[PDB]
């Protein structure tokens, strides 16, 4: 009588059905950031474990975010307002006043140039989808709909007119139209499109640098009791320096039992709606410097080297931050290293390396006429905003920039002109920022011993060159003198024309690599660098440690995401579990019919 | 007689310069939620007050 068995077999049936109903029920789900930086907008697509449970609705497990793909560089958004001002207002707009009351005729015109960009962002993210997408992963991937979160970090800032934000409403219409033939249920809001700053930008940055690393968790690292009785928990979180095109970013956890001078703040990311109050409450320092960005800062660099008559002899200006053979026109443009040896300096004025500063110094528009100070900032980098755009980015008495590749000049120039200016730049007190002005000031008032990340690929380039020509180890821990003499060496390299092309050659024959439009200035990244270093071992407390990095690995070793502000711009919609639900779940792609 | 102070609505609508802040009472703690919001320009000047 095996009758036991099959009566077991029954309970155990209805039992797995049981569970079925009553259980949480996980589905894959994708999620779109378009990062639309100064020059390139690119689409990144990460995927992420929902769970749905009885009564509770659907939510999303944080640390199964991933990324899948990361697209083709295509136009930057700045492209498609330039191309829709050089065709309605005329190629003469960047110098000549404009009417901008005249331009609501163009509204469609100005609607299919982000169209077509649009199209091509939208098909390269389809593309990246089928290509990595299995036909089950599919199935759950197109039943959930697809948010889309494009965010603009700079290039775009700079138009101030209605254009700008008359733009974003055209994106979010385009994004929340998709076309149906692939199945995709893409879709947005202007909470999850829109423009983000730079102080912004460092925030999500730390977000990121600290869900990867697994230091950001619902579960304190260290808990404390107060002068009231009531206990105090944290995490241990990690600092991070993000060196990116337009600005740097260094955001860090404030130091326990600091407190910062009134006209600075703490920015807490849970009164920021950036971490919700399941989180341990996180303090930081937050700071953005436009003028230390890898762009910003070479335009900014020679405008100021090449008026100090140290420098400047005779329609010549001796750069200590280029090598020995380099000569370019004496201009902050764009510069092409040809196959040639020689450098091609672009003067259109869309493609100048100071148009963002020399914008944000004019009597036309901002803070300039408000603060005396703002106006005395400008004339001392030989900017007067009296003067047309042309005249304010050029470098007077100056024809030539040669090569010295002296790198204790150059840093002694770096820390002068960008790291510790006369005069520093009007404060940003914005919501996301601290409202410091300098990097000295950060580490006099507000140092840490928070572990410190170094981000961005010109950084990164800085450090893996000296590496790889066996001038820096590769247990390197950050020590200054180290660093200072192994760019000294790089630094002092000449330009030499080969059949292949230039190549900086190394001095004692330690080798050779080929010269290029990227590597040419590096040496000023090593400079900043090294003041950077300087600044932060200055500080009262030091930083546990200071590494390099490209990305994070995972628990399996690969990593799960890139470095960057795009999976803190997730999170901070994603952990906030009620808004989430109700803005991707039940409005979700059913709001746009 | 040791400082001056100049404390008003701000004007509905009115974009602040990114370098200057309108303080909220409300967020301030100064007044309860209940009361309806008040956005205000705040100065103070010790150079001002007779002395
Ligand atoms: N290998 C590199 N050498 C020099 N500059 C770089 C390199 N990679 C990226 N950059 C620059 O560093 C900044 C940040 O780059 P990324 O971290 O790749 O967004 C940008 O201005 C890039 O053009």
């Amino acid at each position: 009588a095996d009758t036991e068995k099959r009566i077991n077999v029954g309970k155990k049936h209805l039992q797995t059905l049981r569970n079925l109903e009553t259980r949480c029920h996980d589905s894959l789900q994708a999620l779109v950031v378009i990062d639309a930086g100064s020059s390139s907008t690119r689409t990144n697509v990460f995927l992420a474990k929902t769970r749905s449970c009885p009564n509770k609705g659907r939510s999303i497990d944080p640390d199964s975010i991933q990324l899948i793909g990361a697209g083709k560089r295509f136009a930057g958004l700045r492209v498609v307002l330039e191309e829709w001002l050089d065709t309605y207002a005329g190629k003469d707009w960047e110098s000549r006043p404009v009417d901008a009351r005249l331009l609501f005729q163009y509204v469609p015109q100005m609607h299919e140039g982000a169209k077509k960009l649009m199209q091509l962002l939208e098909e390269d993210t389809v593309a990246i989808l089928d290509s990595q997408l299995n036909e089950k992963q599919k199935v759950q991937v197109k039943a959930l709909g697809i948010p889309v979160m494009l965010c603009s970090t700079a290039g775009v800032r700079d138009f101030h007119e209605w254009y700008r934000d008359a733009l974003f409403v055209l994106l979010r219409h385009l994004i929340n139209n998709p076309s149906p033939a692939h199945g995709y249920k893409f879709f947005t809001n202007p909470f999850w499109t829109r423009p983000i700053t730079g102080a912004e930008e460092g925030l999500f940055a730390f977000i990121t640098l600290n869900h990867l690393s697994r230091r950001l968790g619902e579960d304190p690292a260290r808990c404390m009791i107060d002068e009231y009785g009531v206990k105090q928990c944290r995490n241990d979180l990690a600092g991070v320096v993000e060196v990116g095109g337009a600005s740097a970013q260094i955001v860090f956890p404030l130091q326990e039992g600091t407190v910062l001078p009134s006209s600075v703040r703490a920015v807490n990311l849970q009164r920021e709606r950036l971490l919700p109050e399941r989180y341990p409450s996180a303090d930081v320092v937050s700071v953005s410097f436009m003028q230390l960005g890898m762009a910003s800062s070479a335009g900014l660099f020679l405008k100021e080297l090449c008026s100090n008559d140290e420098f400047l002899q005779g329609g010549i200006c001796s750069n200590p931050c280029l090598f020995k053979g380099f000569q370019q026109s004496c201009s902050a443009g764009e510069v092409e290293v040809r196959p040639d040896g020689s450098a091609s300096v672009n003067e259109d004025v869309r493609k100048n390396r100071l148009k963002p500063l020399a914008t944000y110094c004019s009597v036309n528009n901002p803070e300039i006429s408000f603060k005396v100070t703002n106006e005395m900032q400008c004339r001392e980098n030989s900017i007067d905003p009296t003067k047309p755009l042309a005249e304010r980015m050029k470098i007077e008495n100056c024809s030539i920039i040669k090569g010295t590749g002296n790198f204790d000049k150059c840093v002694s120039q770096v820390e002068s002109i960008l790291v510790a200016p006369k005069l520093p730049l009007p404060a940003n007190i914005e919501a996301a920022s601290s409202g410091f002005e300098s990097v000295d000031q950060v580490f006099r008032f507000a140092s840490s011993t928070a572990p410190m990340i170094v981000t961005g690929g010109g950084m990164l380039a800085a450090i893996n060159t000296l590496k790889d020509h066996r001038l820096l180890r590769s247990d390197f821990s950050g020590d200054v003198e180290e660093l200072a003499e192994a760019a000294r060496e790089f630094c002092s390299s000449e330009v030499i024309i080969r059949t292949d092309g230039p190549v900086i050659q190394l001095p004692n024959a330690r080798g050779e690599q080929k010269l290029n439009s990227l590597n040419f200035d590096l040496c000023k990244t090593m400079a900043l660098t090294v003041s950077l270093l300087r600044h932060m071992a200055a500080g009262e407390n030091q930083p546990s440690f200071i590494k390099w990095e490209k990305s994070i690995a995972g628990p399996d070793g690969k990593p799960l995401a890139d470095l960057g502000w795009q999976v803190g711009v997730i999170l901070h919609h994603v952990l906030f579990t009620e808004e989430w639900g109700r803005n991707a779940y039940e409005a979700g792609y059913s709001h746009n019919l």
